[PDB]
């Protein structure tokens, strides 16, 4: 199932965009800067680990620049760390 250089890696930056804190502050979710890969089942994992938090789905999508950077809305549970 998992490597954790492969969680360490999977995961990019957070992302500040508006709709990034709306997310948050109306929806328990948070907006993501992930690998050029990813998939959802690994951002999950990652973020469960590493921010010690429960998850309930990832969606994704793409900006469609030269560098063609993966988002991902990673939905929280109830109660968040950060």
């Amino acid at each position: 199932m998992i490597r954790e250089e492969r969680l360490l890696k999977v995961l990019r930056a957070p992302h500040v965009s508006e709709k990034a804190s709306t997310a948050m502050e109306k929806s328990n979710t948070i907006v993501l800067k992930v690998a050029k890969d990813a998939t959802k089942a690994e951002i999950k994992a990652a973020v469960q680990k590493l921010f010690e938090v429960e998850v309930e789905v990832v969606n994704t999508l793409v900006v469609k620049r030269r560098s063609d950077w993966k988002k991902a809305y990673v939905t929280l549970k109830e109660g968040q760390n950060l």
